[PDB]
């Protein structure tokens, strides 16, 4: 099916998802001089104390720390959010060099990777029918350079080794993604979508300007991954990372000046 490569790649996607060519679709490049500031954005809350992960997935396409959102715990709200958004999984997107692997780009600036912390609305019960509505979801990205270590990163970087290949997944419970976090919150925000099929447009982008560091080793672990499934041919699982956007009838607002 879709995927990232010559024949299945982001230029395919339209054929089967439509929507590709959409007015709100993600990512988009942030044009940091045209991004104005915006005094009506709340302070944003990201309150994930009582974070439950409980399993880690390789779904061909990257790689998924799924969490317990059966009740309020991991939330985040404020900021252009109106109501509360419930974690429900973290991934990244990333390259096959430093130089590339970010989806969002800054000033056409492509970082080496990009996490995305994946949130629901409450008020619509669910994450399936959150993704019927344009407010449905709110997702975190964080922009990943290559420097020094991140160490809240190890341990997932840790137990890719146990799920390699597509479909694989493994226990991972006790994780604290409070330690992926960078020191600031400023951040950047538009309305989008999912970066890949089905590219549904039900997304507040929230993305921070300050990006965390990784090291050279974790981030090469990353690329140790397979998009193909166990048995079959190798394929590395890089360069997973959807190209900028049009950003057509849409601002960028910023939460700091
Ligand atoms: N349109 S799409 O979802 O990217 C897509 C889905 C299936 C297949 C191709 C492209 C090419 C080979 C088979
Ligand atoms: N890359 S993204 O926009 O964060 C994204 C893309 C697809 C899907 C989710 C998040 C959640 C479930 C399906
Ligand atoms: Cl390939
Ligand atoms: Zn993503």
């Amino acid at each position: 099916h879709w995927g990232y490569g010559k024949h299945n790649g982001p230029e395919h996607w339209h054929k089967d998802f439509p929507i590709a060519k959409g007015e709100r679709q993600s990512p988009v490049d942030i044009d940091t001089h045209t991004a104005k500031y915006d005094p009506s954005l709340k302070p944003l809350s990201v309150s994930y104390d009582q974070a439950t992960s409980l399993r880690i997935l390789n779904n061909g396409h990257a790689f998924n720390v799924e969490f317990d959102d059966s009740q309020d715990k991991a939330v985040l709200k404020g900021g252009p959010l109106d109501g509360t958004y419930r974690l429900i999984q973290f991934h990244f997107h990333w390259g096959s060099l430093d130089g590339q692997g970010s989806e969002h780009t800054v000033d056409k600036k492509k970082y080496a990777a990009e996490l995305h912390l994946v949130h629901w609305n409450t008020k619509y019960g669910d994450f399936g029918k959150a993704v019927q509505q344009p407010d449905g979801l709110a997702v975190l990205g964080i922009f990943l350079k290559v420097g020094s270590a991140k160490p809240g990163l190890q341990k997932v970087v840790d137990v890719l080794d146990s799920i390699k290949t597509k479909g694989k997944s493994a226990d991972f419970t006790n994780f604290d993604p409070r330690g992926l976090l960078p020191e600031s919150l400023d951040y950047w925000t538009y309305p989008g979508s999912l970066t890949t099929p089905p590219l549904l447009e039900c997304v507040t982008w929230i993305v921070l300007k300050e990006p965390i560091s990784v090291s050279s080793e974790q981030v090469l672990k990353f690329r140790k991954l397979n998009f193909n499934g166990e048995g079959e041919p190798e394929e590395l699982m890089v360069d997973n990372w959807r190209p900028a956007q049009p950003l057509k009838n849409r601002q960028i607002k910023a939460s700091f000046k």
